């Protein structure tokens, strides 16, 4: 019943994964072929998180970046909601750690520099993530990473003392991003225990292991990041153009997005109107409503065709 208005527009295949207060399956656009990662939650299981779902939403409608998984849809029924997503067909850079064992540092930056994009123009945008962690960062395509999962935006290896501590939204992104780092190059947590408030107190204490193959310089870093008071922690802005970070490239982090919505894609209007039959200026006004429907979905699916360097085209 709540899928029959889903299965008008994708056809659903397997399970991907399960998170929390969500499942998400891989699906086919119908209209595009294209595959898309379709999150559903039911709105009568978690009712009284339903708010902080609806801001999660209108969150990844104000996020359009180069590492962030895109928004394409949403469809409300009775009792579900339905975000149709990006697929990012590498999965979780979680899974990828764990086959590598750990990243050397060169790989680590490469990965690094994406995670810190992403979360400085979500930042830059006014809003911290609050959960990151490597089951909400994956692989695209091309191994580039899109960082998901915006339902916490404004788990306890990856918070910083002072949110633990109910008391700084970008600092604590920083010092989640600090436990990243670690685990990208070491394979482990810093800290990390059976017992709950055993993590909390290594957590407060903020001493960690300091393997034998990290480099000074990562060495450094995280120090820098894993500063359990806030005012003493590296700041964003100085994360941008670390040595560390800088090493090889030269050049700051580049934060700001490549793929902003500017004016519509001609081509992709082009195409709808042709494959509506319907007048090219009442489509402009339609998709230009930009109520992340159906048309939203398939306009910005035929984006995604261009920007992948494939035709422009409807079946
Ligand atoms: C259990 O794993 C997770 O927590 C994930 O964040 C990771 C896992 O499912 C979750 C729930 N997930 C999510 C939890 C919340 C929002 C989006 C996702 C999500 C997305 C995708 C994938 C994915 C792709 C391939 C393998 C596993 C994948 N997952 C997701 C997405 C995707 O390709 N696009 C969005
Ligand atoms: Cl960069
Ligand atoms: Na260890
Ligand atoms: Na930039």
């Amino acid at each position: 019943k709540d899928y029959d208005e889903l299965l008008k527009y994708y056809e659903l295949h397997e399970t991907i994964g399960t998170g929390g207060f969500a499942k998400v399956k891989l699906a086919c656009h119908i209209l595009t072929g294209e595959m898309v990662a379709i999150k559903i939650m039911d709105k009568n299981t978690l009712g009284s998180d339903l708010p902080r779902i609806k801001t999660e939403i209108e969150a990844l409608k104000n996020l359009r970046h180069q590492h962030i998984c895109q928004l394409y849809h949403v469809l409300e029924t009775a009792n579900k909601i339905f975000m149709v997503l990006e697929y990012c067909p590498g999965g979780e850079l979680f899974d990828y750690i764990i086959s590598q064992d750990r990243l050397s540092e060169e790989e680590t930056r490469v990965v690094f520099r994406q995670i810190v994009s992403a979360v400085a123009y979500v930042h830059s945008q006014g809003y911290a993530h609050r959960d990151l962690k490597p089951e909400n960062l994956l692989f695209d395509e091309y191994h580039k990473l899109k960082l998901i999962d915006f339902g916490l935006c404004a788990s306890l290896a990856y918070a910083a003392p002072e949110l633990i501590q109910g008391k700084l939204g970008s600092e604590a992104d920083v010092w989640s991003m600090g436990i990243l780092l670690y685990v990208l190059m070491c394979g482990f947590l810093p800290f990390d225990d059976d017992n709950v408030m055993a993590l909390y107190k290594k957590i407060m204490r903020g001493k960690y292991d300091v393997p034998k193959w990290l480099s000074p310089s990562s060495i450094l870093l995280l120090q820098q990041m894993l500063q359990v008071d806030p005012k003493k922690r590296i700041s964003m802005k100085n994360l941008l153009n670390h040595p560390w970070i800088m090493q090889d490239y030269n050049y700051p982090v580049e934060w700001q997005s490549k793929n902003p919505f500017i004016h519509l894609d001609d081509d992709c209007v082009t195409e709808l109107s042709v494959h509506h039959r319907n007048n090219r200026q009442t489509m402009e006004d339609l998709i230009s409503l930009w109520q992340y429907d159906h048309l939203t979905a398939t306009y910005l699916l035929l984006l995604a065709k261009k920007a992948r360097g494939k035709p422009v085209r409807l079946r």
